């Protein structure tokens, strides 16, 4: 072990108390997300960990958790890169709607068949859905090259446009000796945990990440993880995620 | 006109309350000071002023007066680049030292000709000064190129350090097309204000910048104003500033 990798998944946001695709649509923390951000800062300042880069996605979710734990380990000052490429995974037509909606929608068996697919994408946000002005057409996604603005993505989808940033801006600053922090998105922080620990596609869809709960890799010089992912917290707090 | 810039001077610290040197001290906001930002926050949003990459300092009143201005804003996706180079002015030994304190400690007149000064340093923080490791040692400046990190600053110091990053990073930006906003300090704001208008060193001392106030210049496309700096906000604010 050679360099320390921390990664926060954001904590609740107002649609998960819904069951509402939130996926590229921009939803707040829930107040129970922000404690949960809070607890992580507490978590990482009582760890006396440093960092000397933080990388997060174009939605507040993650944004705010960042801020939160910038503000309570107090590292405001450090640089800070967002990249839609650690955005979550974009839902596609389902976005916006709830669990019966969607199955109203599309039906229960084809719903069954999306939810435990790692290849097979949700229906596409077309022009008459109800957010694809706010998303599809939103200004923060003006700079993407033609083709990879996705109308909906597979979790492999996901994956792969999230792997490119690892690979071209993260690892080397890993190599570099710099102490990153990610704050992002469960199915985005997949890939990269797919890719560190050298998973299946089955088995990344068993992997969900606690939230809020910062997770430490430690990793070897070619970035491969000398050991488990660890959680950071109190006793109570991990024991439930090691579950 | 061709660009828009806007600039922000961060609100009231807990030490500006005390009449006390804070310079690179990390002061907090005061209550009062993250309200200023909030109101600014208010004026922009109802502008409907969109930015495309935003600058601050490494010091917290300032960051988080910018983070306030991308929440209040629904901005927090956009690119944000801190600088030491925005920092306060470093007032040497006098940090930490309030008005009678300074004045006990250096004498009065002698205080008074480093207050009207633009090219007469305060002494210099030396290693037995109280705020020496946690400022002079701090690892947010430990990038710094030999003979950068001050001891002390006079303004025309500051300027001077500030300077560089507008020419070599904010104007070339700027020159793109890109909507900029800063949110800073009084003296390192004083810095740009000084160039884009072609002021006096006692021009420049005799500018104070409004707080928590946002300062919106048009540019030519050399960056030369086209007409006066505007203040954003409800009109009793605005007509308050112009005094
Ligand atoms: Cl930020």
């Amino acid at each position: 072990a050679t360099h320390r990798l921390v990664m926060v998944r954001h904590g609740e946001s107002t649609w998960n108390q819904e069951n509402r695709f939130c996926g590229w649509f921009d939803a707040e923390l829930s107040e129970k997300g922000a404690e949960e951000a809070k607890r992580g800062a507490v978590a990482i300042k009582d760890a006396k960990m440093e960092f000397d880069i933080c990388y997060t996605s174009v939605l507040k979710r993650a944004i705010r958790t960042l801020w939160t734990i910038l503000d309570g380990t107090d590292q405001m000052w450090l640089p800070v890169v967002r990249t839609w490429r650690l955005n979550e995974r974009h839902y596609g037509g389902l976005t916006g709607l709830n669990k019966a909606e969607t199955a109203a929608k599309h039906g229960e068996e084809q719903v069954k068949i999306w939810r435990r697919s790692f290849d097979i994408p949700p229906p596409p946000m077309d022009e008459k859905h109800p957010y694809y002005t706010s998303i599809s057409k939103e200004r923060r996604y003006a700079g993407l090259k033609p083709g990879e603005l996705p109308t909906c993505e597979s979790l492999k989808d996901t994956i792969a446009r999230a792997l490119p940033f690892w690979n071209e801006e993260i690892a080397p600053q890993i190599k570099a000796g710099k102490r990153v922090l990610i704050a992002a998105h469960g199915n985005s922080l997949r890939g990269i945990v797919k890719h560190l620990e050298g998973m299946s596609d089955q088995a990344i869809m068993e992997l969900n990440l606690p939230t809020g709960i910062p997770i430490v890799y430690e990793l070897d010089q070619a970035l491969k993880p000398t050991k488990p992912m660890r959680f950071l917290g109190d006793e109570e707090t991990v024991r439930k995620a090691m579950e």
